[PDB]
């Protein structure tokens, strides 16, 4: 049994000469030489079986990624686990090895306008496919965008994804939420459960602004502070946009605030392409109903050199709506065992 940095990393004989890459959202990720395809691959070790929530997320990641097939979405190449439910303690997910993620790249590298434009095109082309399957990613952020040595981009980590449920999107003010703070749409903190496609567009907007300056645009330090940052740049919402917020706690909180002026995008990003800034404005719209949708974003002049709807595929079928929140970890283990069976010899 192979070992890395104290931990069992039990992937062989197919996968050899392991090197530690890092820690991701679920534990240890290694690279390894795939003896069958004769390439290095990325392998993540998942140990979810004690907790229903880790089980739920591992199952979502696995079901979604195995169903999706798209050039801008990470696939699953292989899944390693024990031959029986009883013996199964860890799951290893094998994926294409990528050179970096956008988080590391933004810490270290200035992006040309040409790179920003190509990265944004690829994120939206991947998201068009995701949203066409009636799926919300709900955790788009630079660390969830992988890049290879030629800057092909792939969306990863569908652990927090859900089937879109707009008619059930309303909630009260300051309702707890799971997805990463800096990339959370303002309505999350106000009156939204994050069950509509507009939640992902806000996150892409945040990513775009971060590509323009290498710094997060709304680096809140905590839940309501995230909204301080957003309003500090967008300015006070209009009467129309407040009238759309029926919940009194949410609306009266906004009305309690001193007037804030819009900060013009060209002042925040004086070196940015004016077309990139027009699209940024449309993605970072306060009112989620007025926020641009993925297919309109692809059609925006900023992306004219790449836009080609005939080469921006959609999913053959929408995804199976929701069913895991009430399933215990024992049933969830069985479903994980079942979903991974195709990678077993035979
Ligand atoms: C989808 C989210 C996710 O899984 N992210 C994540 C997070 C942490 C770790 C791994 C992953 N997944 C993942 N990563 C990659 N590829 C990747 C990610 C991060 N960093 C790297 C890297 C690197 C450095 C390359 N090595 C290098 O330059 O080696 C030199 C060093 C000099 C010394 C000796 C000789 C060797 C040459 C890669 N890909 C896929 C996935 Cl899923």
């Amino acid at each position: 049994p192979e070992m890395v940095r104290g931990q069992v990393f039990d992937v062989g004989p197919r996968y050899t000469n392991l090197s530690y890459i890092g820690e991701g959202a679920y534990g240890m990720v290694c690279s390894a030489y795939d003896n069958v395809n004769k390439v290095r691959v990325a392998i993540k070790k998942i140990s979810p079986f004690e907790h229903q929530t880790y089980c739920q997320r591992t199952l979502r990641e696995i079901k979604i990624l195995l169903r999706f097939r798209h050039e801008n979405i990470i696939g699953i190449n292989d899944i390693i686990r024990a031959p029986t439910i009883e013996q199964m303690k860890d799951v290893y997910i094998v994926q294409d090895l990528m050179e970096t993620d956008l988080y590391k790249l933004l810490k270290t590298q200035h992006l040309s306008n040409d790179h920003i434009c190509y990265f944004l095109y690829q994120i939206l082309r991947g998201l068009k496919y995701i949203h066409s399957a009636n799926v919300l990613h709900r955790d788009l952020k630079p660390s969830n965008l992988l890049l290879n040595t030629t800057c092909d981009l792939k969306i990863c980590d569908f652990g927090l994804a859900r089937v879109a449920d707009p008619d059930h999107d309303h909630t009260g003010f300051l309702t707890e939420y799971v997805a990463t703070r800096w990339y959370r749409a303002p309505e999350i903190m106000l009156n939204s459960k994050g069950y509509t496609k507009s939640i992902d567009i806000w996150s892409v907007g945040c990513i775009l602004a971060e590509m323009l300056s290498n710094r997060p645009i709304f680096p809140g330090k905590h839940y309501l502070d995230q909204l301080n940052h957003i309003l500090g740049i967008l300015g006070s919402p209009s009467q129309e946009d407040l009238n759309c917020i029926i919940n009194l706690k949410a609306r009266n909180y906004l009305l309690s605030l001193p007037h804030k002026n819009k900060v013009p995008w060209n002042r925040l990003f004086p070196n940015a392409d004016s077309k990139a800034l027009d699209l940024l404005d449309k993605m970072l719209t306060f009112n989620p109903h007025k926020r641009i949708e993925v297919e309109q974003a692809l059609a925006h002049p900023y992306l004219e050199q790449y836009y080609d709807p005939s080469d921006e595929p959609i999913a053959e079928a929408p995804f199976k709506f929701d069913e895991l929140d009430d399933l215990p970890k024992e049933k969830l283990k069985e479903l994980i065992f079942e979903e991974t069976a195709r990678f077993q010899p035979g």
